[PDB]
C-alpha cells in the first residue's frame, strides 16, 4: 500500500523551475547526486567510529554508477547511511525549504542552476534529465523504503519489497527520451572526471 504526499509549496516551485527553465548544462545533476552520496558515506563512517555494530549491514563504503539502456535508467548507488521514513517524508522537506528560498533569490542576481548544490538542494537537479526519479533507501533504524516522483507536485512512499540492499541509497533516474547520452560510458567518465575526481570513496562505473 502506497501513501501519496504533496511536496511542500517551495519544493514544487523549485521542481518546475528546473523542469521548465531553458538551461543546456544538465550534466551537473550527476555530481550533485554523487556528492550527496559522499555525505551519506561520511556520516556512517563517523557513526561507526563510536559504535562499530553500525557496519553490521555492510562494511564497504562505495559509490556505483549503473546505466541500463534497456530500462533507460541511470542508477546512483551508495552504501552510506540510508534514510528513514521520516527523512524521506518530513525531514528532507523541512530542510530543503530554506535552501530553496535562498537559491531562488540568488537565481535573479544571476546565479544559475549549477549553483544549486551550494544551497543544499542538489538532488532536485536530477529533474534536469529524469522524468521520474525513484529512491530506494535503507537505514539501520528502519525498513527499506521506495520514494518516487514525476514531479507535478506529489510524491509517493511505500515500503520496498525488491532485492534487499543492506544499507544505503539508490537513486534511479528514469531519463527523458532526449537525455540518453548519460547512459554512455565515455559520456559518464567525462563528467565524473571533470566534476567528481576527488571524492573520498571508490566510484565504479558498471559497463552494460
Ligand atoms: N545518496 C544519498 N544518501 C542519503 C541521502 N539523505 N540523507 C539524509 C540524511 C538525514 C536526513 C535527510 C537525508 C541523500 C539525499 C540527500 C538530500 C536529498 Cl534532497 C535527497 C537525497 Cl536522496 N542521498
Amino acid at each position: 500500500e502506497v501513501e501519496t504526499f504533496a511536496f511542500q509549496a517551495e519544493i514544487a516551485q523549485l521542481m518546475s523551475l528546473i523542469i521548465n527553465t531553458f538551461y543546456s548544462n544538465k550534466e551537473i545533476f550527476l555530481r550533485e547526486l554523487i556528492s550527496n552520496s559522499s555525505d551519506a558515506l561520511d556520516k556512517i563512517r563517523y557513526e561507526s567510529l563510536t559504535d562499530p555494530s553500525k557496519l553490521d549491514s555492510g562494511k564497504e563504503l562505495h559509490i556505483n554508477l549503473i546505466p541500463n539502456k534497456q530500462d533507460r535508467t541511470l542508477t546512483i548507488v551508495d552504501t552510506g547511511i540510508g534514510m528513514t521514513k521520516a527523512d524521506l517524508i518530513n525531514n528532507l522537506g523541512t530542510i530543503a525549504k530554506s535552501g530553496t528560498k535562498a537559491f531562488m533569490e540568488a537565481l535573479q542576481a544571476g546565479a544559475d542552476i549549477s549553483m544549486i548544490g551550494q544551497f543544499g538542494v542538489g538532488f532536485y537537479s536530477a529533474y534536469l534529465v529524469a522524468e521520474k526519479v525513484t529512491v530506494i533507501t535503507k537505514h539501520n533504524d528502519d525498513e527499506q523504503y521506495a520514494w518516487e516522483s514525476s514531479a507535478g507536485g506529489s510524491f509517493t512512499v511505500r515500503t520496498d519489497t525488491g532485492e534487499p540492499m543492506g544499507r544505503g541509497t539508490k537513486v534511479i533516474l528514469h531519463l527523458k527520451e532526449d537525455q540518453t547520452e548519460y547512459l554512455e560510458e565515455r559520456r559518464i567518465k567525462e563528467i565524473v572526471k571533470k566534476h567528481s575526481q576527488f571524492i573520498g570513496y571508490p566510484i565504479t562505473l558498471f559497463v552494460e
